């Protein structure tokens, strides 16, 4: 028995990794801000995939929340095996458009709601050689014109997770890379055509699955994939 | 239904591919030196997973080793699906005491070797839209003590790979970059056991197979993967 | 003839390059928090170098604050030619010990402080083909233990000095990578020897200075130094 | 006083630098395969500069000339200060179009021929905490369309000069990195307009003699620069 707590875990790529992880049996943390989402796939899995699902109001832009989030799960499952901080967002102008309001969140999210959610679950981690997968993105090595606040905090996560692995030799780190994805990401809606330039979050996800039931002494670091209609840029 | 070249078949991380893809109904085209290693391989795998499998001398030092080789893979099955470029090999001593002879063979097999045996497969990977995966090394972007020649060539073939699929928009290539392995890499011999820092080719061939079987729109890029055993460096 | 305004030339490595351009007879708009010591500064370069020296409060963690210095700047002497945006601070924690404090500190100057400082002087740049140096740190590219938080604004920095560079080809954007130097970053104070692994401020300054010397048509991108009794490590 | 060998010092960046050199005063030792070109700068330094020159045969692609012209530059002048490991060249097609002869060229000069120059003056420089400068590229650290086997030696040459610096931390390793610089690069001859997007010799020669005159404490590691009539690009 093992237990995935799942960031981000509403819509998309989160939801995604929560669906086929619960497919191979792993109890289920999910957290998010909108609650009801959560309840419904919680219900879903709990039922079809035979799993045991927590979820709880989750905002990673808030210290307090991510703290009461994991106090909580580690109350309701004991320690962790999966950390999967995946929420993000994305705001794409030119910088000199971007607005304080837009790189602040996007700090607040994919740099600083990454750093919480894994101290948060740092030491439940250490205790079980548990693995911290962080979604970042493609762009947390190269660059685009309008991404720079949203590329910005993806490289910051990656030099991030990197130095979490550093610090904590005990922990398996996992730097989760896409290109695009046919999610809500970036103010759309699924349904986007994958000759477009898309990866749908269930093939990410069955990335992910089938690399977690890896032995536990592999450590998995970077996975960087894209979907061939998407251009291969560095 | 799909055809996977591989060279260095003959142990290792090669002939563990070669096994996992057999798993998976593939058929398998064979190369390496050591041509006795793989009829013992082929043989065993077309009787016990069912598979088709060629096999044939190959030296990717040599240009015209590769052309035949291909020739003959191209004429036995057709188009190929899957071509991993896996020989290669390491000599490490500091940068002043490695030979000439250490440096061109690491030259030859590790970069112009992987530039042959794609180049040679690449108009037939074109039609079926099909993958290169090459196994370089994690320190094909990071640098390590005694490493100056492995590591040149590592980051060399890096280099080449991208360049290969900037050039070449319609087909996949997976670079494959693991750390430490228990193989006969670096003039040794299986059986060094996890905690020294190692892998086992099994588990880099598993985490292979499970990437294949994602959908021919998906382009794995990169995939880095270490031993816990092995400290995290960068 | 030339402007060059410069963040952080209170002490340090940004008042060593107000020092050094103004050997070279540039006018100078110098900003930081500290306005008895850009006072201090400012005269004695007019008065023994013959310059002219504008100085002004700035606390770049301040949308507001950038945004009166840049406006008070371009009043003063029209477009400028020079922006150093070189304001910059570290903690050294482990990453669960860093504070929110620490953390939102750090990005606010380390990475949100240089995109408002170029955004701010952004049109005067594009009018003049001028130049924009970021000093981020030679971290802006590698990982150190206790330097998580630190390390990911660098890597953020790097990114957004980049995409300032795509989206305005017009502007040349130089990122300058020190190693550790010996001024008050890091809660110390300068006096320490080179010894122990430290450049001097005048030393980084000199390497500026000359770079700046270069025709207008060249665009120096990058430049990383570090002391020789620092280790090089990548 | 102090002595720079300079490879490929026949033309173009080798040459430049051997002039900027001289009007600083160094004495210098020249080798390219050009000897009549060689002469002729020399005789010129010589006499306008008042420097001591010294000129040998010098075939970077052969270990036995790599050896001899060592062998005699230290005969002549005792121990060298800088070392400019500069001799290079590129050919530009597609990967499958690129021949053996042109990648094994590009290897032999690019990769092996630093490797050759830099180990033959190690000793030397380690005695005098001297300074290996490499001229390899932007295109060390970045990709390019029919540049891959160009590309994938200039990477390799970035990881044998941070391996050298790794394993000799008493010698001072500089990565000198210009974009497209009007020589005879790549089968042209100078006198290529900068706004072609260009940058000149005697630009980079100034940007590296200016930074040689640092104190020798001060380790520059790595400069990137380009015209800014060159994309800027990543
Ligand atoms: N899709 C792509 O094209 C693409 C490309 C790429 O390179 C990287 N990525 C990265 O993929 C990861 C998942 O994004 P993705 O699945 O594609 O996006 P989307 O469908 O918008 O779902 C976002 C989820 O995050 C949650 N969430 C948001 N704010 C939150 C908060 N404050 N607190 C807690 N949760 C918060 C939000 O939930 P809710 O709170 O209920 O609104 C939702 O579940 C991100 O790191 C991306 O940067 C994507
Ligand atoms: N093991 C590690 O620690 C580690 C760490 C890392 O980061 C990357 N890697 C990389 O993994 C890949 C597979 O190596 P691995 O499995 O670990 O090594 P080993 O057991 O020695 O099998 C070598 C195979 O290559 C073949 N081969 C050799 N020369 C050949 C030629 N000229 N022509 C054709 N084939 C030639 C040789 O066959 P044979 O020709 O019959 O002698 C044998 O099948 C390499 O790219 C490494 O750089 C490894
Ligand atoms: N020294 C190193 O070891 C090392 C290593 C490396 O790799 C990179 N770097 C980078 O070098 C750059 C200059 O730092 P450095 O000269 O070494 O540090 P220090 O002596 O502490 O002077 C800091 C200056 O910044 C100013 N400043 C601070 N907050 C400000 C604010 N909110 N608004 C406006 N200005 C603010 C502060 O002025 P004040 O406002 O009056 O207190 C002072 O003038 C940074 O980007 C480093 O990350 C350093
Ligand atoms: N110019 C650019 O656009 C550009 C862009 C970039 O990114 C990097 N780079 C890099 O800049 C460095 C100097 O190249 P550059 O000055 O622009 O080129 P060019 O005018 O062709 O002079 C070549 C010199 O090398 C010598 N040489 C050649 N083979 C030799 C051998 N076997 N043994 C010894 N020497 C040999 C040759 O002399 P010779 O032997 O008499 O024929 C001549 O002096 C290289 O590393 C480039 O990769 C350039």
């Amino acid at each position: 028995m093992k237990v995935a707590v799942i960031t981000g875990a509403s819509r998309g790529i989160g939801e995604a990794i929560a669906r086929a992880l619960a497919r191979d049996g792993y109890a289920l943390a999910l957290g998010a801000r909108s609650v009801d989402r959560l309840e419904k796939i919680a219900h879903e899995l709990m039922q079809e995939q035979g799993v045991e699902v927590f979820y709880h109001h989750l905002d990673v832009s808030k210290a307090e929340s991510v703290e009461e989030f994991s106090k909580k799960v580690l109350e309701r499952f004991g320690d962790v095996d999966v950390v999967v901080a995946n929420a993000g967002l994305g705001y794409f102008k030119r910088l000199e458009e971007l607005s304080e309001e837009e790189f602040h969140e996007m700090i607040e999210v994919n740099l600083l709601g990454v750093w919480r959610t894994l101290k948060a679950f740092l030491d439940s981690l250490k205790r079980t050689g548990g693995l911290a997968l962080v979604t970042t993105s493609d762009v947390s090595a190269r660059l685009i014109p309008y991404g720079g606040g949203y590329v910005s905090t993806k490289w910051a996560a990656r030099a991030l997770v990197r130095t979490f692995q550093i610090e904590n030799p005990d922990v398996r780190f996992f730097e989760l890379r896409p290109g695009a994805v046919d999610t809500y990401f970036g103010g759309s809606k699924p349904g986007k055509p994958k000759e477009k330039g898309y990866l749908k979050p269930d093939e990410i996800a069955e990335a992910v699955r089938c690399l977690l039931k890896l032995p536990k002494d592999v450590r998995v670091e970077e996975l960087m994939l894209r979907s061939v209609y998407q251009r291969p840029e560095y």
